[PDB]
């Protein structure tokens, strides 16, 4: 936080809900008052900008995406955000892999 502005940042959209196949790579991205580190969770378990786990950061938002989606995948995500944090609700959808229709 040096040579910028003093004070936290704020979630000015904040997460939303959302849904996705299994497989496919979700998008969750959420806005800020101003540009800063931000930490992607998933309840117990712990995201971070990794292999599987695609991150970025063009400024006050941050976009991210989950390689390899799944049934698991499927829960509450929370993004933590200097003292403030969000939560939201994916969905995931049982790949048509058998019963083709649709």
């Amino acid at each position: 936080g040096s040579s910028g502005s003093s004070g936290p940042a704020k979630f000015t959209e904040g997460l939303r809900n959302e849904e996705a196949v299994e497989g496919a790579t979700a998008m969750l991205w959420c806005e800020l008052s101003k540009v800063a580190p931000v930490e992607w969770r998933k309840g117990p378990e712990n995201l971070r900008d990794g292999d599987r786990y695609i991150l970025r950061q063009e400024g006050t938002r941050c976009e991210l995406q989950i390689c390899g989606l799944a049934m698991a995948d499927a829960g509450e995500y929370l993004c933590v955000c200097g003292q403030e944090r969000t939560s939201a609700t994916l969905t995931i959808r049982a790949l048509p892999s058998g019963p083709s229709s649709g």
